[PDB]
């Protein structure tokens, strides 16, 4: 005897037999009934097929674990596999705080894994009829966490036969191809995968709220967005309230917008390669990211090796904005960019960081904030705010979260320009205690312990985070609200939390400028008042 079950899918059950002694991880697919006769053959088509080949984005076989081996409620064999450790991709997709879907890069991991998974399969003629976030494992990985496609109970071999013919479990996703039960080619995996990614980013699709058979002609009645009543929507042209970049929302609105349809949909502009290098190009892309401290804010760049600071400058120029000779470009803390070295060096993409960029002037202080439309009137009204606030309510804080991540990304946007002082200050401070032992000793320790004064104020200093926790709770106290009692058309609490997040993004903001400007005049007319004390407080001998 050995341990517990795992779940349903395909022609039967999956089992977790944690070995009696050695402690291996064994997972068995077994047949449900006797379910004869050609399915009795086709199950043995499958088993041989799942053994045939392997690669680290889909599981491999295991053979026979002789703790009992074949106990069985059948006169029919079994298939055994490796059990792995991070669960289903859904179990993760399910996380309370992973609301609003992903704002990730593990998305990246995901796509580029499942892609290389799927490719394999079609290169090997194995159209995996479906694809479930339920059939995918976020496997723990030492280098970078791994994805492994599973559950091959439903595939077309093309050359030897089919696998099942059932829609067992939860249909929910999948293409017309099988929904209409019509004739089909590979095109379907693109659907599943695409609609997988759509979820991987948003948490939804166009769409799943309205069940399925049943939405079968919410088939944009078609490449477009769609309608509501209060607030429902079934769209693929532009996703809503979730970050990833400003140019992977590129990808989406082009990658998804291609492979999310029926019968030959591939990117109409190009006889390229679909599931393939179409994705990986728009994936592998080397990303630069300038933060303009004029709070013209974020920029973003597709940079090679044949492009160094020289090239980077010209871009910052023609954006938002301003010419080249007022351009301080600080790599995190300290160093500028050095210099005729390709930008291919300062990107760094996911394992366990940013170009901030500054100006030469007096100081101006701009707020101006990110937002989503399906949040606009959500505060100025309690508008029959129905059962589903697992859209709005979550979104509330994910818009508040975005603000945190912004002040945060201006704390390290500004207090990354005061290390430009601390170094410059002391380098040009105590060089005047080795070359100041020597009469006009007036403007030596006077403009030294006064524009050290306007330097000591800022180097140790402390609402909004005290507010993230109040969001952290409520917009969780909904899933943690039982199946009953929920429904009353009620908004209320969220409103203030947003405005108080705004009432911080109007104090945290300008009073980072009373750190900024007090290090832009205390860097110029502090370290430019040195050349007339450097080698003017020298010639007296
Ligand atoms: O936490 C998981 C989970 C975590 C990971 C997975 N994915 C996973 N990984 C390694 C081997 C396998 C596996 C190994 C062999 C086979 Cl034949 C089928 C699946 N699946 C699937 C589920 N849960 C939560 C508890 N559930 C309820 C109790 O089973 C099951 C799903």
């Amino acid at each position: 005897e050995m341990k517990e079950r795992l779940g349903t899918g395909g022609f039967g059950y999956v089992l977790r037999w944690i070995h009696q002694d050695t402690g291996e991880q064994v997972a068995i697919k077994q047949c449900r009934q006797e379910l004869s006769p050609k399915n009795r053959e086709r199950w043995c088509l499958e088993i041989q097929i799942m053994k045939k080949l392997n690669h680290p984005n889909v599981v491999s076989a295991r053979e026979v674990p002789d703790g009992l081996q074949k106990l069985a409620p059948n006169d029919l064999p079994l298939l055994a596999m490796e059990y792995c450790e991070g669960g289903d991709l859904r179990k993760y997709l399910n996380q309370f705080e992973n609301c609003c879907g992903l704002k990730e890069g593990p998305i990246r991991t995901l796509l580029s894994d499942i892609s290389s998974a799927l490719r394999y399969l079609h290169e090997n003629r194995i159209i995996h009829r479906d694809l479930k976030p339920e059939n995918i494992v976020l496997q723990p990985g030492p280098q970078r966490l791994i994805h492994k496609i599973i559950d091959l109970g439903y595939a077309k071999e093309l050359d030897q036969g089919e696998l099942c013919t059932e829609f067992v479990g939860t249909l929910q996703y999948l293409a017309p191809e099988l929904l209409e039960q019509k004739k089909y080619t590979v095109t379907v995996d693109y659907w599943s995968f695409g609609t997988l990614a759509f979820e991987c980013i948003t948490g939804f699709r166009p769409f799943l709220p309205n069940w399925q058979p049943v939405q079968w002609h919410g088939k944009v009645r078609i490449v477009v967005y769609d309608d509501l009543t209060g607030a429902v929507k079934f769209s693929s042209v532009l996703p809503t309230p979730n970050h990833l970049s400003g140019i992977l929302a590129g990808k989406l609105e082009r990658w998804l917008q291609c492979m999310l349809m029926w019968h030959q949909r591939t990117d109409p502009q190009n006889p390229n390669v679909g599931c393939f290098q179409a994705l990986d190009s728009i994936l592998s892309l080397k990303l630069l990211s300038v933060m303009n401290m004029v709070s013209g804010r974020v920029h973003t760049y597709p940079v090679t090796e044949n492009e160094n600071l020289q090239n980077l400058k010209s871009w910052l120029q023609q954006d938002t904005g301003i010419p080249e000779e007022e351009q301080e470009l600080l790599q995190a803390s300290g160093l500028a960019l050095n210099s005729a070295q390709p930008l291919t060096q300062y990107v760094i993409d996911c394992t366990v960081g940013d170009l901030i960029f500054l100006f030469d002037n007096r100081k101006i202080s701009l707020p101006a904030h990110p937002e989503s439309v399906s949040i606009v009137l959500q505060d100025p009204k309690r508008p029959l705010t129905y059962t589903h606030l697992r859209r709005v309510w979550g979104q509330i804080w994910q818009t508040i979260r975005a603000l945190k991540e912004d002040c945060a990304r201006l704390l390290q946007g500004q207090r990354t320009s005061m290390v430009n002082l601390l170094r410059y200050n002391t380098e040009l401070s105590k060089k005047k205690n080795s070359m100041t032992s020597e009469r006009e000793v007036q403007a030596l320790v006077d403009k030294m312990m006064a524009l050290q004064t306007d330097s000591v104020d800022l180097q140790r200093n402390p609402t909004l985070d005290d507010l993230e926790e109040q969001a952290r709770d409520l917009y969780r106290r909904l899933r943690e609200r039982p199946r009953d009692q929920r429904t009353p058309g009620d908004s209320n609490d969220m409103v203030r939390l947003l405005i108080l997040a705004i009432q911080s993004f109007e104090k945290r903001v300008i009073l980072i400028y009373d750190q900024l400007s007090k290090t832009v005049v205390c860097k110029r007319k502090a370290l430019e008042l040195s050349p007339k004390v450097k080698e003017v407080m020298n010639l007296m001998r």
